[PDB]
DNA sequence: CCGACGTCGCATCAGC
DNA sequence: GCTGATGCGAC
DNA sequence: GTCGG
């Protein structure tokens, strides 16, 4: 539905979600505001009153009321006032730095640090991740067109295969659902030598990708998960590509396809797939599908050899990644 | 009236 | 030193 | 903030 139907309402709601999360530290209100923003975004009629909104699942009495106020005045007083509040709009802004959450943002604003300028003058007060976040602030908010993703995927598959031709790599994310652009790259990796009934497999890959200068920085690295930055090589006399978030995960063979499904998303689709899963006597997380017991007894992980197997157990025609928006 | 609201890997903090 | 809790990011 | 036991 066209964003101009209830656009003003959903932006109001998402703005209020943001303050709950970043300023009030009320994650459950943040998610309530987003849930109500979603169901509104999908509603195919121009909302004429709060009582009308109220009908939607996730819209309660207090949002109904804010809708009424927004309809009559084109604004909300509470939102107007929070915006002109220096302390609160600073705290809210700084959370846009990857690695500064509600709690570090609060701490900074308490002691005078409110702007990227302030963050720059105070490197010593930021942790490693936060420096990388600061350094790529601009880059990190940009989107990645598919063309650069395919190019990034070329590097990844080439280098992974070079390290050891028995690795299996799948770039997931909205990339995998065929999206026209993506916010980051999410690589899932496994290896025949790695099951769960069983720390270099990850490091070796990360290492090759730094060696060809594809990975430029590291946010975190452990035995199973890497979070980092990458950058395509620059064209011959051209302006350089932006720096990009890339994650690389190592998953045991018998959990690979649950992982692929889970990180393929979208979350909306996974919420559905989880719900239907429950409906037919099964539970599915990122690691496994388990049958529910005569009492709610999730039992042993079942054998899984492909995405299909999963879909099979819960009796769903396998859904092509391109259809997994919902 | 009141508890649930996904869960988890890693970096780092708090406390012993 | 170590263990556990907290912050963070993220389908 | 909203839903539902
Ligand atoms: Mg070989
Ligand atoms: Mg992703
Ligand atoms: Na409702
Ligand atoms: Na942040």
């Amino acid at each position: 539905p066209q964003e101009t139907l209830n656009g003003g309402i959903t932006d109001m709601l998402t703005e209020l979600a943001n303050f709950e999360k970043n300023v009030s530290q009320a994650i459950h209100k943040y998610n309530a505001y987003r849930k109500a923003a979603s169901v509104i975004a999908k509603y195919p009629h121009k909302i004429k009153s709060g009582a009308e909104a109220k009908k939607l699942p996730g819209v309660g009495t207090k949002i109904a009321e804010k809708i009424d106020e927004f309809l009559a005045t084109g604004k909300l007083r509470k939102l107007e006032k929070i915006r002109q509040d220096d302390t609160s709009s600073s705290i809210n802004f700084l959370t846009r730095v990857s690695g500064i959450g509600p709690s570090a943002a609060r701490k900074f604003v308490d002691e005078g640090i409110k702007t990227l300028e302030d963050l720059r003058k105070n490197e010593d007060k930021l942790n490693h991740h936060q420096r990388i976040g600061l350094k790529y602030f601009g880059d990190f908010e940009k989107r990645i067109p598919r063309e650069e993703m395919l190019q990034m995927q070329d590097i990844v598959l080439n280098e992974v295969k070079k390290v050891d031709s028995e690795y299996i790599a799948t770039v997931c994310g909205s990339f995998r659902r065929g999206a026209e652009s993506s916010g980051d790259m999410d690589v899932l990796l496994t290896h025949p030598s790695f099951t769960s009934e069983s720390p270099k497999l990850l490091h070796q890959v990360v290492e090759q990708l730094q060696k060809v200068h594809f990975i430029t920085d590291t946010l975190s690295k452990g035995e199973t998960k890497f979070m980092g930055v990458c950058q395509l090589p620059s064209k011959n006399d051209e302006k350089e590509y932006p720096h990009r978030r890339i994650d690389i995960r190592l998953i045991p063979k018998d959990q690979y396809y649950c992982g692929v499904l889970y990180f393929t998303g979208s979350d909306i689709f996974n919420k559905n797939m989880r719900a239907h899963a429950l409906e037919k006597g099964f539970t599915i997380n990122e690691y496994t599908i388990r049958p529910l017991g005569v009492t709610g007894v999730a039992g042993e992980p079942l054998p899984v050899d492909s995405e299909k197997d999963i879909f099979d157990y819960i009796q769903w025609k396998y859904r092509e990644p391109k259809d997994r928006s919902e």
